[PDB]
């Protein structure tokens, strides 16, 4: 079969070029967990709308004006001829037209994990984000950082400089706890999967992971930032966090 | 088999008695769902501390002031001489105990449950209870209303009275909204409980039924109120809603 075609945004050499998008690696980590075979394709900031619009792909949001918002991850499939976008739509697409690799949405789970990923960026992948956002701009290409510092910082209201604080570690951590909770629920030993040790790994799994491989790619893996965030909990998320590394191909 | 004792709050006669709270329903339907014996006790409000510590029962969470805060529903099951307390916990407690009934945590979905169970209220249980709340304490006896409006008063800054408005009537859209879209994932014919059509009722499910029959009593059956509630999207929560009428049994 052809490689699937992933569409990801690149990056500059203050993280060697690695990819480093939360979004995006939801897709990345699908991918290699699945054991599909896959190119990159990198696209800038600016330059999102105008290839998914020549792929023939559909936008996933409307901006607050209500214009189009085209975003990225994206894939072809040059195996099925079909353009495929929003990360969700894309692992679900994948559990559907693969059907001999590990399911990210089980059944019985797709409501389940609807809610968890409508909670997970606001629980948690909000205050990571003000946490990671100006060293994420500064890791992008030229035309993306002033594509992405315009656009965020007229998004929020302030300088991108601004935007990491303390009370957003507080977040963060307040978050983990909320997440050790739900984990919790599980009994001992299946605390470190959402459905327990013999569920496997889900796309809501993933969504997690994937919040934590951006802040360590942006920051660093020896970073005392990334210490700090890995380090919660009593070492729990390093535990959590562990289980994906495998799934890191690039 | 005996009964489990099913500890819960009266009502007067505005609703003709009946129970009513959102969260001793959720044990409710799970007692009924599971078809298990049992005899409800009722308990007052500013009783249920005491009621609670004399069954050797413990509280469920902390209040501001780090004080203990004793909650129903509470079970006392003389089959295993055990006080269980917190809903969420009674359900698990009688999934595990009762293995022979149906089950309302599946294997696999315990964390995606409670992540479930904790975006209900924010989302949907608080603007219900601000267009429910006046009724509600118009229905409890003396004691229990006393009780319950301070407190609540207290908690949220005004008088019942001025709690329920249109914009809580929007909130309450908007999450049922939300939670529309997270049932549409499960496909047509598998949008109308949690795991689908063939997955059976969850404990997460009947949170979200628990909230539909609180109005439905407080409000009564035949309101103008409850038609609008039931209404919106089209009447999806008319269907979402009649699920769950053949498990509400009284005692
Ligand atoms: N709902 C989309 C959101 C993806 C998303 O916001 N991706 C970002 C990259 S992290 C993007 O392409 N933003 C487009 C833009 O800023 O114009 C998904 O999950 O795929
Ligand atoms: N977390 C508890 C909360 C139960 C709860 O708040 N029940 C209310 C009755 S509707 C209560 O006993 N509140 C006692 C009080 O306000 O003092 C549970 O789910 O069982």
């Amino acid at each position: 079969a052809q490689p699937i075609v992933f569409y990801d945004i690149p990056s500059n050499e203050r993280i060697k070029h690695s990819p480093w998008s939360p979004n995006t690696w939801k897709i990345r980590y699908a991918l290699n967990y699945k054991g599909l075979k896959y190119k990159t394709e990198w696209v800038e900031y600016p330059d999102i709308a105008g290839v998914v619009q020549k792929l023939g792909g559909k936008p996933t949001e409307k901006t607050p004006d209500g214009r189009d918002h085209y975003t990225l991850p994206v894939i072809y499939d040059p195996n099925t001829k079909k353009v495929v976008e929003d990360s969700a739509a894309i692992a679900k697409y994948l559990d559907e037209t693969y059907p001999d690799t590990p399911k990210l949405f089980p059944a019985g789970t797709d409501a389940f994990q609807a809610a968890f990923l409508d909670f997970a960026w606001p629980v948690l992948g909000f205050p990571v984000f003000m946490l990671v956002i100006l060293d994420t701009a500064n890791s992008l290409l030229p035309r993306s950082h002033d594509y992405f510092r315009s656009t965020r910082e007229q998004k929020f209201g302030k300088k991108l400089e601004e935007l990491a604080t303390e009370e957003e570690w507080a977040k963060v951590e307040a978050g983990l706890a909320k997440l050790k909770g739900y984990l919790d629920a599980n009994g001992k030993g299946n605390d470190l999967l959402l459905m327990g040790a013999q569920g496997g790994i889900t796309y809501s799994d993933i969504q997690i992971a994937s919040f934590f491989v951006w802040a360590k790619i942006i920051w660093g893996e020896g970073s005392e930032k990334w210490k700090r965030l890995i380090s919660l909990h009593d070492g729990k998320w390093a535990q959590f966090y562990a289980q994906f590394t495998k799934f890191e191909q690039v």
